[PDB]
């Protein structure tokens, strides 16, 4: 069914639509998604990343759905619209800057210094590297950007990415929350799956019930606090 | 052309989705959505409203597919999912009660009462009469609710769906910003397009521009103000 050396990576071009998400920008490319990042549908999404890193439908139309919102098309997104800040797209990301002080949807190997140096000493990152790592973002944020916002909703949404990288770049059981620095390393520098070094598909299911303990503990070792308004309201559709 | 002839009107049975939406059921009522009132796509949302009621894609697209967040499918609803608390469904209903003190699903006869009775000595609702019904429903809410919710974005919704009333079930230019009571009255009592009494699907599109001042016109005039947090957040999937 599924042949992943029929799927290579290909650089993008100039012209094909990539956003700030790596899961959704490895995926495209591989093929796994549209090369193009055009046209991209909730149940493409679904299939892809079952196919991609068996990531499980519960998750994938929950936060599909949710990035559908940022298009103009009734059942449609490009890869790029997902920038639109306070939809998903977030400060204190990984890898992007902050829009208000930068560019939101590109990598950005300064930024991703942070999570790089992570767990020193280890070949591995995991939970508490992963907490660090958020603690260290957001404060660099709240330093650095007059329009910050920190919200329990942006919260839980930068602990589900890392938990996200942490399983589905991970080497054996996702359940244990961590995953080599090698592989996570190539995810968000080439947006590619790291088959040459020996990354293979979870063949555990990665689903709302597998990430919301590693989500939880990401978000207690964080030592996250409110900081100001922390209304969860998200932007509901691009221009309003 | 559309032929009405070819949408009769039925009953709905007792296992078809019907949701606290009087547009969308209507439109499943004439079969131009699914009679079943399932796997309802936004899509089909767009054909259906441009086919029934002259409404342009702009407003279908963008409460679509935040209407497509109360389901657990990847990209349709049954109607009934649109009852979700928060999402779009909201207190201070013209025609359904409040879900902490009631149904917020079904036609109720005697929360319909205020609109039924609004704009005394005049055979039509207009702009003035929506403004007051709407203070008054939310002040019923607010003296029988203790967890009403009243937002800027639900004053908003609720202001839209007076204006779609308005405009949907015009006689003449729907710009006019009033129906007779004879056409409301039907549409929401029986979810039925009042063809026999003498409507006419619009040859004006309907489309945010011409709701925009509308809105913005029965809020002014409702003497509005906000409760609590007044916190914009929607609720971004069931059972969360
Ligand atoms: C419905 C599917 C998905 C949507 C709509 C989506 C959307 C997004 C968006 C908008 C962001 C930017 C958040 C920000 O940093 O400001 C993002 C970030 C991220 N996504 Fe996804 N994503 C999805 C699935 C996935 C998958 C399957 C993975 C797999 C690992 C993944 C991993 C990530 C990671 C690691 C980030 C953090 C980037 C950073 O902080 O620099 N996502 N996602
Ligand atoms: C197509 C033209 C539409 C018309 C004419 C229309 C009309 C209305 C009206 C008049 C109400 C208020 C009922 C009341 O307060 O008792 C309402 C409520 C609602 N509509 Fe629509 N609607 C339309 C499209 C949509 C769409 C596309 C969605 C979502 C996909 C939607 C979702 C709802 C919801 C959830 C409510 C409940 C709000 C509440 O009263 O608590 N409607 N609609
Ligand atoms: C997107 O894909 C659908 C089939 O899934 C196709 O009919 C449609 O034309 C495509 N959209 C564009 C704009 O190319
Ligand atoms: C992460 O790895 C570091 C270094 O090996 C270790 O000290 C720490 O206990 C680990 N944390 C978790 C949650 O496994
Ligand atoms: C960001 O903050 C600055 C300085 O506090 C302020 O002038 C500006 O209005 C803010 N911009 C936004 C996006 O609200
Ligand atoms: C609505 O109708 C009433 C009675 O005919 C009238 O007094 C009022 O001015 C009208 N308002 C608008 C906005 O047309
Ligand atoms: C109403 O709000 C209060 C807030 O103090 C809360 O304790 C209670 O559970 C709410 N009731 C309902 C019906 O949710
Ligand atoms: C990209 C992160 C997923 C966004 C989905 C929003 C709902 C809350 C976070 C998901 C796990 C609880
Ligand atoms: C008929 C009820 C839906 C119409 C209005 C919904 C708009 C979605 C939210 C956008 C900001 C108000
Ligand atoms: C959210 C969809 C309905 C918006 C209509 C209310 C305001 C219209 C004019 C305001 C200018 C931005
Ligand atoms: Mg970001
Ligand atoms: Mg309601």
């Amino acid at each position: 069914a599924v042949d992943f050396s029929a799927h290579p990576w290909k650089a993008p071009g100039p012209n094909d639509s990539r956003g700030p998400c790596p899961g959704l920008n490895t995926l495209a490319n591989h093929g796994f998604l549209p090369r193009n990042g055009r046209n991209i549908s909730v149940p493409m999404i679904v299939k892809a990343g079952f196919e991609g890193y068996n990531v499980q439908s519960d998750i994938l139309i929950l936060a599909g759905k949710v990035g559908m919102l940022t298009s103009r098309e009734a059942d449609t997104i490009s890869l790029e619209d997902l920038k639109l800040h306070g939809t998903i797209e977030h400060d204190a990301s990984l890898s992007r800057e902050d829009v208000a002080i930068g560019d939101n949807l590109h990598f950005n190997e300064a930024i991703f210094t942070t999570l790089a140096n992570s767990n020193p000493g280890a070949d591995v990152y995991n939970i508490s590297s992963a907490a660090q790592v958020q603690h260290d973002r957001l404060a660099d944020s709240v330093a650095r950007n007059p329009n910050v916002t920190n919200t329990d909703l942006t919260a839980t949404i930068r602990s589900s990415e890392s938990a996200f990288y942490l399983t589905v770049m991970s080497a054996g059981d996702p359940l244990r929350g961590e995953a080599p620095k090698k592989f996570v390393n190539v995810f968000f520098q080439e947006e590619r799956m790291p088959i040459k070094e020996g990354w293979k598909r979870s063949t555990t299911p990665i689903n709302l019930p597998l990430l919301g303990p590693i989500i939880d503990r990401i978000t207690e070792l964080s030592d996250w606090k409110p900081t100001g308004d922390n209304c969860g309201a998200i932007v509901l559709g691009p221009g309003l």
